[PDB]
């Protein structure tokens, strides 16, 4: 089975299934699917590897052109010990939109391509017993109203442009659970009052249901706390020496949550984690843990090869990072995709600051629909990753390539404010331009080093200009296949380290990927460079300032 690995590694629960594996399929070039009554159908006419989109070779399938109509089908065998549990059937990812049908019937859909969705089986699934699963996709970039990111709106990849993703893309999964046990829990590092905060959520609460909270420092309890339960109740847990969350000293905390019934019998339990860090912006300068951090970034598109927005195994994901510390960077933008959940997992072990974006390219910047889908998305995407300590900035929109665009930033900004307070927000990047900032973020590709140097200046006669911390976005970009590169390279890195006003750069980029040759790395993740020479110019500017 490929990416067996526990898909929802800060949430985790032992009673689930993985069914990634042999799935069936079609293409349904005429939609005529429902007509030939696909949803009871038992066996599709191919197979394929699931979770690997149909244009991606893991597929086994390797259909690189449009997919606008497809079909999935596999039995679906619920485990005998899950009787009179509450069972959700998840997926991580389906491009774009999703119709779910078990034994015929719909039971549910999802729009947007790129964020994950649940459906409660819990009235139709019948433990001991197999259902027939099967899954409806469309996928149509064409109507201008889906995220797309780097996916090629031409036939063949080009320019920036890369190989499309259609259907399933994330590990598909269910799990069982007690109908009154703990549907989240939101971990809130407080470090300047020496505490966590957990609000928690249950499906349901029954008589005298309690909820009891311990926080590891490895094998040493370090915190617990007993609570009533209660939706959206705070649970404090006093933290003495906190051991602080950075990239250079990644330190987790482990949690057990565990939810009794009125005898205190364990109905519930579920394992998490948190890293204890606090950032904010003030007087100019960005702020890790109450000190100066300065951000050492690579662009980090998320294409493989082999499964192109799906990584070939964990060990892949956990490698970019790897890789990425190698080049001397201590975070990376999360350019133009909604990245796997596991990708936060490793940035949270390793030690590695990231900004969460979204895939906004390809979307009709004139289009409320296609805001109204990003609205929906982005919502459901702060839900599945705010407890990472690894994420320090949301940056929700790339200018692309008619208020309608200047509204959505607006509403972004007021949607993720309201959501999540703890992040700074930047809210447009790959321009000089901003609306409403956190991050003066600008993006500077001059070649001539001395009129690099120059570009290095926020432009404060912009109305949204108010002392934010100055980052270079976006620069580099140099196209190879030595000491040559080298030297250009070396100029970028003196000029922004001499300039005294800079926050922090984000270099373009981490990999080639197909006919954009631009990457510290190969597409297939080889060093192209001198590696020590690379590390020695990209780390000269330190994390913690003097
Ligand atoms: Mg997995
Ligand atoms: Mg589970
Ligand atoms: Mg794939
Ligand atoms: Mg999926
Ligand atoms: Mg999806
Ligand atoms: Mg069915
Ligand atoms: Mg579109
Ligand atoms: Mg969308
Ligand atoms: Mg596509
Ligand atoms: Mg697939
Ligand atoms: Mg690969
Ligand atoms: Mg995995
Ligand atoms: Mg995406
Ligand atoms: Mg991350
Ligand atoms: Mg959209
Ligand atoms: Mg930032
Ligand atoms: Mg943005
Ligand atoms: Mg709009
Ligand atoms: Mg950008
Ligand atoms: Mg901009
Ligand atoms: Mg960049
Ligand atoms: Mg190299
Ligand atoms: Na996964
Ligand atoms: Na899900
Ligand atoms: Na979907
Ligand atoms: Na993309
Ligand atoms: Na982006
Ligand atoms: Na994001
Ligand atoms: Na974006
Ligand atoms: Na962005
Ligand atoms: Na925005």
């Amino acid at each position: 089975i490929p990416r067996p690995e526990y898909p929802r590694p800060q949430f985790e629960r032992t009673t689930w299934v993985n069914l990634n594996g042999t799935w069936t399929y079609e293409f349904d070039l005429d939609d005529s699917g429902k007509k030939r009554n696909l949803p009871t159908a038992k066996e599709l006419s191919k197979t394929i590897t699931v979770p690997f989109c149909p244009e991606s070779k893991l597929s086994g399938v390797n259909h690189t052109d449009f997919i606008k109509k497809m079909w999935y089908q596999r039995s679906l065998p619920i485990p005998a010990d899950w009787s009179n549990k509450k069972i959700l059937l998840h997926f991580g990812a389906v491009d774009y939109l999703a119709e779910i049908y078990i034994d015929g019937r719909l039971v549910g859909f999802h729009n947007g391509g790129s964020s994950p969705f649940v459906i409660d089986i819990s009235r139709i699934a019948k433990p001991g017993n197999s259902h027939n699963l099967v899954v409806s996709v469309s996928d149509d970039a064409k109507s201008g109203r889906q995220a797309c990111g780097k996916q090629s709106p031409e036939k063949n990849s080009f320019a920036c442009f890369y190989t499309r993703v259609t259907g399933i893309w994330q590990t598909v999964w269910m799990e069982a659970l007690s109908p009154c046990g703990l549907k989240s829990a939101n971990t809130y590092p407080d470090i300047d009052n020496n505490q966590l905060i957990i609000t928690p959520e249950f499906y349901q609460i029954s008589n005298d249901q309690t909820l009891e909270v311990t926080i590891y420092d490895s094998q040493k309890k370090v915190a617990q706390v007993t609570s009533k339960c209660a939706n959206g109740s705070n649970l404090i847990l006093p933290i003495k020496n906190i051991k602080l969350w950075s990239p250079e000293t990644p330190h987790l905390y482990d949690i057990s949550y565990c939810v009794k019934d009125a005898k205190g019998q364990i109905i519930d339990e579920v394992k998490s984690y948190v890293g204890m860090r606090k950032v904010h912006i003030a007087n100019g300068k960005f702020y890790l843990n109450n000190e100066p951090y300065f951000q050492r970034l690579v662009m980090n598109q998320g294409y493989y090869p082999d499964g192109i927005w799906t990584a070939p195994t964990d060990e892949a994901l956990k490698n970019d990072i790897l890789l990425s510390k190698e080049a001397g960077f201590n975070g990376a933008r999360l350019h133009q995709k909604f990245f796997e959940e596991r990708f936060h997992y490793w940035a949270d072990k390793l030690g590695f600051i990231t900004w969460g974006e979204s895939p906004n390219w390809g979307m009709n910047p004139d289009d409320e629909v296609a805001s109204r889908n990003l609205l929906s998305e982005w919502i459901e995407i702060l839900e599945r990753d705010r407890n990472h300590p690894s994420i320090i900035t949301w940056a929700p929109l790339t200018v692309p390539l008619s208020g309608t665009f200047a509204r959505l930033v607006f509403d972004l900004q007021k949607l993720t404010k309201a959501i999540d307070p703890s992040r700074p927000f930047n809210d447009l990047t790959g321009s000089g331009f901003h609306f409403l900032t956190d991050i003066w973020s600008i993006s500077t590709y001059e070649p001539d080093a001395t009129r690099f140097a120059l570009s290095l200046k926020p432009d404060k006669n912009q109305a949204a200009y108010a002392n934010q911390p100055f980052i270079i976005g976006e620069f580099g970009g140099i196209v190879w296949e030595e000491d040559a590169l080298f030297e250009r390279i070396e100029k970028l890195i003196n000029a922004i380290q001499s300039s005294g006003i800079i926050s922090g750069f984000c270099y373009t980029q981490f990999s080639d990927i197909e006919q954009e040759k631009n990457g510290i790395y190969t597409y297939d993740r080889q060093p192209k460079f001198e590696m020590e020479r690379i590390r020695s110019i990209f780390e000269k500017i330190p994390s913690r300032p003097i």
